[PDB]
């Protein structure tokens, strides 16, 4: 800590703080989610690759009570029919309660709040995939393929090619490559911070408040691996996860390609996700422009 | 061989149980399911002994090819040992309709006066519903089949011994290794239907040769169309079986009224099956007797 400036002492102590306030790790507050149901050469193409996109990234879903109980949803294999779509519902709720708790950790930061709302906006935009991730990340399993979300857990389906197979998928081999530099709490919510505050994101217009922004968080970060991280293994470890930041933009990217596509065939998004993902600015995004001038 | 009578007898019940008894409960919908989410003490810890000995996981398979599967929970002294009984009053409620059917069909049991119509059905409305249970019994993987739906024996620390020490699971397991025919299973239940030492029954004599004339059939069959010497005593341990289930019947009598008084779960229509002018305390029954 003493190595440390007392101005990136408070700027850590600020962001840890506000991903206590936020992050629901145990979901115990996400609550009436939908659940799967207890039950053209061109348009072919469209298909085909949504049927990649959502076979890529299968998973079965535990629902733990809190008596001791637990529900378990194995999804239908793919029998090329939109039984591929059984879990989108559950995914669209789940998306949107942590895009809501993204919202609200970006609220807290000083520096965030004072910004315009329509830059506010602009840079929720452009993060909230890449945020949610990062705090995925913190409760994925790499063991077990499992992201263990309290009451809720989504286990990767078991696939022919096993591990190797999985990791084509970039999604995946983010989580495992992540989980596997054994980051802090303060390295993950640095990581949020130096998403959220990305100058070149579509709309931002005080691209210099934000870029002098993210420039302090991205020193901060670094500081805080040289009085805190000395050992071997975690050698060049801010070059690390400074480039599993740009991987992660590159998913981000990849991501919209699919929720564009996946929206075309067979809409699932709820109206949150729409404004996120769906591009006066306050005018399009009315949820976000109230969710922002809503107090925490 | 059979009489023509016996084999006319036999054809009615076949017929009745044809109509009756849906087989792939294709037909059981709406039901509730587990949800997401001094003196006094002395009744809920029998109660307690009363719903660990019969603790079976739920699975649901959908159509689409998933499948919904619920695992019980522990008892850690709450309420959540209750957990299953509304979506087993549901079940229970179903078969009952099922079994009421049954005895509709069968002329022999129409020709009856309604109050013994009645009183025979109260006696014999669980003993018939488990043996129909037993014919979906899967004995190598302790699971009930029922169509989508299946209910699997949780496993025990003491293994498959320490199932064999509930009464009721025992009787599935040694009913099934007998390997029964459809037309065996549906003369036990006839013979079960036709009791006359039931609670309530006035045409003692009626009834009780009713029941003998059943059982005559069910042990001609046997004769019949079985191998004489292997199948000697294949009918008398059939009504060994039957007696048995009459045992299991009342011990579930008592389970059923303690759990009720302390956790209030049956149907309207369980409530007068099991005690909670004859005809006037079992209305529903009644309709469903009249139509």
């Amino acid at each position: 800590v003493q190595g440390l400036t007392e101005e990136q002492r408070m700027m850590i102590r600020e962001l840890m703080d506000a991903q206590m306030k936020t992050f629901d790790t145990t979901f115990s507050h996400f609550k009436n989610f939908r659940l799967p149901g207890v039950l053209s050469r061109e348009e072919a193409a469209k298909w085909s690759q949504v049927r990649k996109d959502l076979c890529s990234l299968k998973v079965s879903l535990q629902l733990r009570g809190e008596d001791g109980s637990v529900w378990n949803y194995k999804p239908p294999a793919d029998s090329g029919g939109k039984e591929i779509f059984s879990l989108l519902p559950h995914m669209a709720d789940m998306s949107t309660y942590m895009f809501k708790g993204i919202i609200s950790f970006a609220k807290v930061i000083s520096y965030f709040r004072d910004l315009p709302i329509e830059d506010q906006i602009s840079l929720l935009k452009g993060a909230a995939f890449e945020l949610c991730q990062l705090r995925f990340n913190t409760v994925f399993n790499a063991e077990t393929g499992t992201w263990e979300c309290g009451r809720l857990s989504y286990c990767l389906e078991d696939t022919a090619g096993g591990f190797q197979q999985l990791l084509l998928e970039p999604m995946l081999k983010f989580h495992y490559m992540l989980k596997k530099l054994q980051l802090h709490e303060e390295e993950y919510v640095l990581m949020q911070a130096i998403s959220l505050f990305s100058p070149d994101r579509p709309g931002v217009l005080q691209h210099r408040v934000v870029d002098q922004l993210q420039e302090q968080f991205a020193i901060t970060l670094k500081s805080y691996i040289e009085c805190n991280r000395p050992q071997p293994a975690h050698r060049f470890l801010f070059l690390k996860i400074m480039a599993m930041l740009t991987e992660l933009r590159s998913i981000n990217a990849q991501h919209t390609q699919r929720w564009l596509r996946i929206q075309d065939i067979h809409p699932f998004a709820t109206p949150l996700m729409q404004e996120l993902f769906g591009i006066s600015l306050t005018e399009r995004h009315k949820i976000l422009h109230r969710l922002l001038q809503e107090g925490s």
